């Protein structure tokens, strides 16, 4: 198994970008906190996965240092990505970051860090059909990207996952690959995508 994405090496990212990076990394991370209490986890100093502890399900701004980088490259390599396959990136709508109102979730989602989930509520924003292609094509890039800087740290296939080997057994091509998994992705980056236009960003092929 060879997780080979698109070479974003050969790309470089405008400053001016660098804004939505930092925006898109914390909506990202909004909507991980919101399912991962939906999943059973609380927030924890000191993580033991069997007690459903998490220190990570905090604001962007409180993370610590190598988990953060981690979201700000992660969300560089979307927006890097998108130009390697020569689609555009531009602002167009000026007032859509003021209409950009943040979802409110119920109570039971404030944990004992003062920090409760709140994605941006992008439930109105509809999508043409290439940029569904996109968003789907988008999806096995970012299972690529994951899995090689996984494998160069030794990560292989495991049945049973572990934090201290480099076992996951979601570490498989994309065809292998759960559907659950597979459109979790795919949600994961039709936010993206909504994110950029959230804010007022036009994608279009060169
Ligand atoms: N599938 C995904 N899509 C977007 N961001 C993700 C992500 N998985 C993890 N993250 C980001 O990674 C950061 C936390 O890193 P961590 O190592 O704790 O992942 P994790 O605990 O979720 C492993 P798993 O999800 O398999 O149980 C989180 O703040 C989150 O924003
Ligand atoms: O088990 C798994 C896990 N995984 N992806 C995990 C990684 C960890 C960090 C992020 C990440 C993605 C996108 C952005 N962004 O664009 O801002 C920021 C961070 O995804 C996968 O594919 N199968």
């Amino acid at each position: 198994f060879i997780p080979c994405p698109v070479d974003t090496s050969q790309v470089i990212l405008p400053p001016h970008l660098e804004k939505i990076r930092d925006r898109l990394a914390e909506n990202i991370h909004e909507l991980w906190g919101m399912n991962k209490i939906e999943l059973g986890w609380t927030f924890g100093k000191i993580r033991d996965d069997n007690k459903r502890q998490h220190p990570c399900l905090v604001e962007f701004s409180k993370l610590p240092e190598t988990e953060k980088n981690y979201n700000l490259q992660m969300s560089t390599e979307t927006l890097k990505t998108l130009l390697a396959l020569g689609c555009h990136i531009a602002h167009v709508n000026p007032a859509a970051e003021e209409d950009l109102k943040k979802v409110k979730l119920p109570k039971n989602y404030m944990m004992s860090n003062g920090y409760k989930p709140a994605p941006l509520d992008l439930s109105d924003v509809k999508l043409l059909p290439p940029q569904e292609i996109l968003v789907d094509k988008l999806a096995e890039n970012a299972h690529n990207v994951w899995a090689k800087d996984r494998i160069k740290q030794g990560w292989t296939y495991g049945i049973q996952q572990d934090l201290k080997n480099k076992r996951n057994p979601r570490l498989v091509p994309y065809a292998l690959l759960d559907e659950r998994t597979k459109k979790s992705n795919r949600d994961s980056l039709r936010e993206a995508v909504r994110t950029f236009v959230g804010y007022g960003y036009n994608i279009e092929p060169s």
